[PDB]
């Protein structure tokens, strides 16, 4: 796989880091 067993999780972390550093932090 190209892909570690992390992925959706780690993508979803990204998305939730990304929304809170566009939103501010609440």
């Amino acid at each position: 796989s190209m892909w570690s067993g992390m992925w959706r999780r780690k993508l979803k972390k990204l998305r939730n880091a990304l929304k809170k550093k566009l939103k501010g932090e609440k």
